[PDB]
């Protein structure tokens, strides 16, 4: 038994109050449907910027009616210190997910980004600190990597950031360690390493790659590999990041003010990619013959990225045990029968 | 002649257009003085947060009636986009000092200062960037070395931050770096480091070292040492921080997208300063007899600060021929006169 799974146990025994901010969103709604099933009781903050409506409905039908109103939902805007102060009221531990994610869309629009990510991420430092919570855990990126080549990925060396983005997810992780020098405040970022799963939003221009590439081959249009595909990503299942959250969140002192790469460890070429996708597809009845339309790289974006999880599975016993074949093979259901 | 002596006599000859945010403060009104008087057309921004309009009236009554009037002043707030390309329109060199500073300041209120110091740059890059301008200089500063102890300083050794404050002067640092890799808008950051001079104001619970000391003095009131008085600085008289200002908004393409220190590379402890101060008032004819009163050290302060700016001499050029003696000499009878 690892250590999430005794705390999987635990939990249910000695329920706490959690709060997600960016419930409504991909990451989000996970987070809540497993809190919700472990019996935990729940509050939400989101403006819908991104998320929708629909992921907490899918929720609600996936949880029972009683694990259901133990969840508070707050409609509120993390750049407002009211809603921030509101939805860390008698909290225990803070999950914040709340972001506005997508390089390209920080490159095209480095304000908007701005505001959500550094200032609204201060806001709920602030009303978490002021609120005497628990713990506060946040989402950080491998983005901060930045261009830095070396292989696996540590977390103590890390390059410059290559876009707007990555700037912000790294002042996250700057005023995180601030908080702790000034106000004895600790915390745990998580550098998230491409999660995927279900629902991460296959729709919008900005749709991360799993979910934009399934959803364009159940619909049969082309899928479009920005470089030569031998790009290769730590694709991390839901599940995976949904263990290093509750993880941290209830991690002994000497595992806070710290940073966590959080992934698999494992590498899959984009090219890869495409056919596990392609064969997950085909094995639920789903054919697509097109290959892959290859166009320029991406800008702002990474070669390679590979995560050493040693220092989380050490001092958090983060203990992932799910792969990219096993997170597909999950996946391409759901997908199937959102598009139908 | 100093690449700055000969730059101070090309200007006159083929003048251009500046823009200074925060040209109602300290090293705004400065470097206002300076441009108007060497017959150069200015723009300034300033919202008065902790500006004053008597700065700008001193300026006038500094320049000559013609120079002033090469002067265009709007009274906006740098966290206001329409006001930002509204100062940077026809503009040729930017020079960016609208900030919010004071480490304590910046601990107590973590947020006013995140909100000014990095969405309001954030603005400006924006705006100087969308207005094709030639250059763009901004105050950084020495704070980004944070706990690091070694000395000199170099540039490309830094250290994590010690408060809020220390975060948006080097994310200022990240962001133009990021505008050059993904825009291709080049800049230049300079890491002030404790510059004094004439209109620092010595008022206020957030005033510096030097003006609050030389005002109490002259008033009579008792001075108050955080520390043993050990802890040293590299006070950067006003008049070389200019230089450098002119230096970078007019250097050339490999000087660009660079940051550098900017000071003098000597070391004054606080105990030199408190006798440098009181000595250069006595020769103006202000006698204090007290003696310094000792308190506990402050926090998110450095304990050494020493700058080595062979980086900015090889670069630029700079050249600065003000040590603190000189400084204080030239800065004392302006405070006297403004206390009177
Ligand atoms: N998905 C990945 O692979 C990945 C990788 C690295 C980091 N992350 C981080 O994980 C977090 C969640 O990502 P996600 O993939 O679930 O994205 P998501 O867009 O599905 O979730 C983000 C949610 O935050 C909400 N939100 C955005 N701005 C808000 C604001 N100002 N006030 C209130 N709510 C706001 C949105 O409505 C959305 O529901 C983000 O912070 C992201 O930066 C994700
Ligand atoms: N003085 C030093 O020793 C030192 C050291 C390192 C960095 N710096 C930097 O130099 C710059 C200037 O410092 P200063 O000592 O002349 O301080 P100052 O307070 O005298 O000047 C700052 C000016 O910016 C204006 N301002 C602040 N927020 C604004 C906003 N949101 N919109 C418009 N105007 C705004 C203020 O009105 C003020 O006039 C600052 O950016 C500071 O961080 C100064
Ligand atoms: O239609 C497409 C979409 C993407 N890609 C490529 O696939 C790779 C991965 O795409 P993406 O899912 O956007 O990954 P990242 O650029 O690593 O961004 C991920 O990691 C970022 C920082 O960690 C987070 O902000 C994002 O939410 C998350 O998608 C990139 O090389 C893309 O160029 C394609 O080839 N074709
Ligand atoms: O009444 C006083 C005021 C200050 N100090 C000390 O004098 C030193 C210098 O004070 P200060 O002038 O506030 O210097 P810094 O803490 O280095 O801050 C300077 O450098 C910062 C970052 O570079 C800028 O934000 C500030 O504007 C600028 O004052 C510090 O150790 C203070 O503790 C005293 O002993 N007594």
């Amino acid at each position: 038994m690892s250590r999430y799974e005794e705390l999987r146990k635990e939990l249910p025994a000695q329920p706490k109050v959690w709060l997600i901010t960016g419930v409504a969103g991909f990451i989000g709604s996970n987070l809540l449907e497993t809190l919700l099933k472990l019996d935990q009781k729940v509050v939400g903050l989101d403006n819908f910027a991104t998320g929708h409506q629909r992921n907490l409905d899918e929720v609600r039908s996936l949880v029972s009616e009683k694990q259901w109103s133990n969840f508070k939902f707050i409609q509120g805007d993390i750049r407002n210190l009211d809603d921030c102060n509101n939805a860390c009221a008698g909290v225990d531990y803070v999950l914040h997910q709340a972001a506005l994610g997508s390089v390209p869309r920080s490159i095209n629009d480095p304000i908007t980004s701005n505001a959500t990510n550094i200032d609204g991420f201060l806001n709920m430092l602030i009303a978490a600190r002021d609120a005497k919570v628990q713990s506060f855990t946040y989402a950080a990126s491998s983005s901060t990597y930045g261009d830095h080549p070396g292989l696996p990925k540590v977390e103590d060396t890390i390059g410059k950031p290559l876009s707007p983005y990555a700037v912000t997810k790294y002042v996250n992780e700057l005023y995180a360690d601030v908080f702790s020098r000034c106000y004895g405040f600790s915390t745990i970022g998580l550098r998230y390493f491409n999660v995927f799963g279900r629902r991460q939003d296959p729709n919008g221009a900005y749709a991360a790659v799993i979910p934009k590439w399934t959803s364009s081959m159940i619909q049969g249009d082309d899928v479009y590999i920005n470089g030569d595909g031998e790009t290769s990503r730590d694709f991390c299942y839901i599940e995976n990041t949904v263990q290093a959250n509750l993880l941290a969140a209830t991690a002994g002192l000497d595992a806070r003010n710290q940073v966590y790469n959080i992934a698999v460890g494992g590498r899959t070429s984009l090219n890869q990619l495409f056919f596990a996708l392609r064969d997950g597809l085909a094995e639920n009845g789903v054919s697509y013959h097109r290959e892959p339309v290859y166009r320029d790289f991406r800008e702002g974006d990474v070669r390679h990225s590979l995560a050493d999880i040693s220092k989380a599975a050490k001092l958090l016993g983060y203990a992932p045990k799910y792969d990219v074949s096993a997170g597909v093979a999950l996946a391409m259901p759901w997908y199937i029968m959102f598009l139908k």
